[PDB]
């Protein structure tokens, strides 16, 4: 029988997990630009004279997920964290972010600090838009340090599109797991305007300037800003009170960042905990007709700055998933917006609770993003 181990792939949204993993179990490079919530796969490897199975855990890199991941990190026997070589800063938010949450849940499992993209590191194109930021590619001695920096087991660089460097990482981490077992926010009423349309000022000022620098980026809301960026702004926020000058925020992400930050972080999410249920049950009926009617009936239901504030980012979301840059459909911005505006129906679900909402939380937001831009535009008075 052959040995069993389980991995798990974490980093930046974007990064080239999954690309990874299905190159390297169905040798097949995806096309598609999706991103991922929760997904397993199966891979075989023969290692220093040893068969094993790798059961391959796939997992979402966007904050958005942040207290839904740590359901895969039970029993890894290692775990491959993730940057991407055309990406500086999801190099930085290796040990802002990822290490911090890795060495948590996963005390003494090895980690094998990966560098994806490496065919990108000379690529001119890429150079030049990096440029625009005043960046450049990451250097090898960069990953390298890195890896000593945070512990990690081994630095390994590859190219999920030319294959390059693929079985190398995980014949490392194969080797590492073998090796480490051997003899072994108040209420969203208080944020906004006077009446109606009642929305938060932070809301309105992050769209406007979203919609000023974002609609020609692609992965908008799939790529998060610098972790440290993010909570700077976050914490200037909370504490002035009033909204930061995000004019003088280069990355674009940073800023969609910091409105899903807010939002998944008030004392209760916009769809309400009392109709968390109505709003998932209405997504599930199977007869379009009764679950548009159903949903209809649900956005009624929500407190009138709920109401107004979920218009106003739907008219915005519905204009993302239009532009043919974000490459961000409804479908995409389901999945990310699913954890931050559904949410749960209690402050602090058990495990078993967590898991059973996953599936239901992108069904509501694709629904509501289907209504018409005419019923939404109501609100907004225009
Ligand atoms: N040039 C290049 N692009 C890649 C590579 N791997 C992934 N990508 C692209 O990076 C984007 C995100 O890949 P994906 O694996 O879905 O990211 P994930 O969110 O970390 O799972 C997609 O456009 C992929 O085609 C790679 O090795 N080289
Ligand atoms: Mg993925």
């Amino acid at each position: 029988a052959a040995i069993r181990k389980k991995l798990v792939i974490v980093g930046d949204g974007a990064c080239g997990k999954t690309c990874l993993l299905i190159v390297f179990s169905k040798d097949q490079f995806p096309e598609v630009y999706v991103p991922t919530v929760f997904e397993n796969y199966v891979a075989d490897i023969e290692v220093d004279g040893k068969q094993v199975e790798l059961a391959l855990w796939d997992t979402a890199g966007q904050e958005d997920y942040d207290r839904l991941r740590p359901l895969s990190y039970p029993d890894t026997d290692v775990i491959l964290m993730c940057f991407s070589i055309d990406s500086p800063d999801s190099l930085e938010n290796i040990p802002e972010k990822w290490t911090p949450e890795v060495k948590h849940f996963c005390p003494n499992v090895p980690i094998i600090l990966v560098g994806n993209k490496k065919d990108l590191r000379n690529d001119e194109h890429t150079r030049r838009e990096l440029a625009k930021m005043k960046q450049e590619p990451v250097k090898p001695e960069e990953g390298r340090d890195m890896a000593n920096r945070i512990g990690a087991f081994g630095y390994m660089e590859c190219s999920a599109k030319t294959k390059d460097g693929v079985r190398e990482v995980f014949e490392m981490a194969t080797r590492a797991a073998l090796q480490a077992r051997r003899g072994k926010e108040g209420m969203l009423a208080d944020f906004v305007s006077q009446t109606s349309p009642m929305i938060p000022s932070i809301v309105v000022h992050c769209v406007n300037e979203i919609e000023q620098r974002g609609l020609t980026e692609t992965g908008l809301y799939r790529i998060d800003g610098c972790d440290r960026t993010v909570k700077e702004l976050k914490e200037k926020f909370l504490r002035v009170k009033t909204v930061p000058l995000l004019s003088k925020v280069d990355d674009i992400h940073a800023i969609c960042s910091l409105l899903k930050d807010f939002l998944r972080n008030l004392k209760e999410p916009l769809l309400t905990f009392r109709l968390n249920r109505a709003f998932m049950e209405a997504a599930e009926i199977t007869d379009e007709d009764n679950s548009i009617a159903a949903m209809y009936q649900a956005v009624g239901e929500l407190p009138q700055a709920n109401r107004d504030t979920l218009a106003f980012l739907m008219i915005h979301l519905q204009r993302v998933a239009q532009s043919p840059h974000t490459k961000m459909d409804v479908a995409n911005l389901a999945k990310v917006f699913g954890p931050t505006i559904v949410a749960h129906a209690v402050p602090n679900p058990d495990p078993v609770t967590m898991s059973q909402d996953i599936k239901r939380q992108p069904k509501v937001v694709e629904r509501l993003l289907s209504l018409p831009l005419e019923y939404w535009s109501q609100f907004m008075m225009v």
